[PDB]
């Protein structure tokens, strides 16, 4: 579980994320779509995007950043007790998306990075641990509602 301290650090800097979403959105869908090509492939509505300059052009893209960023703060602000945020996403993304697990490793590293890109003053070495902590506590809870779905992976 993540300490009291470590959620600190955690929201801490997610309040300076959300000043400004559909930036953040943005930076952190395309870090995965370019560092990991096959996740652009699981959607229909972005397959078409060949450049780095056409995906920063789509408003489709930026609006749908922040569907991301803003399902992810809900879970975040619950400070681990995100048992009603994070069932219908893993049945969604196990059953109809069919993303793997690794995949949200991928927008994990992603996210992080671009935190750090944005935030040196507010994402130190400590916030870093600390919000990998938070990602690994997600993505631990997902995992164990796809093994029960038969989607473990
Ligand atoms: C930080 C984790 C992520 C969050 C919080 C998240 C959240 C969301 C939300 C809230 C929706 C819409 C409602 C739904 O269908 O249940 C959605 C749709 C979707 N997500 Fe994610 N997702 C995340 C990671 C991923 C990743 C890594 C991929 C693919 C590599 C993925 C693929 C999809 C797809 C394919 C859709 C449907 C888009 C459409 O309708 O065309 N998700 N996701």
């Amino acid at each position: 579980v993540l300490s009291e301290g470590e959620w600190q650090l955690v929201l801490h800097v997610w309040a300076k994320v959300e000043a400004d979403v559909a930036g953040h959105g943005q930076d952190i869908l395309i870090r995965l779509f370019k560092s990991h090509p096959e996740t652009l492939e699981k959607f229909d509505r972005f397959k078409h995007l060949k450049t780095e300059a056409e995906m920063k052009a789509s408003e489709d893209l930026k609006k749908h950043g922040v569907t991301v960023l803003t399902a992810l703060g809900a879970i975040l602000k619950k400070k681990g007790h995100h048992e009603a945020e994070l069932k219908p996403l893993a049945q969604s993304h196990a059953t109809k998306h069919k993303i793997p697990i690794k995949y949200l490793e991928f927008i994990s590293e992603a996210i992080i990075h671009v935190l750090h890109s944005r935030h040196p003053g507010d994402f130190g070495a400590d916030a870093q641990g600390a919000m990998n902590k938070a990602l690994e506590l997600f993505r631990k809870d997902i995992a164990a509602k796809y093994k029960e779905l038969g989607y473990q992976g």
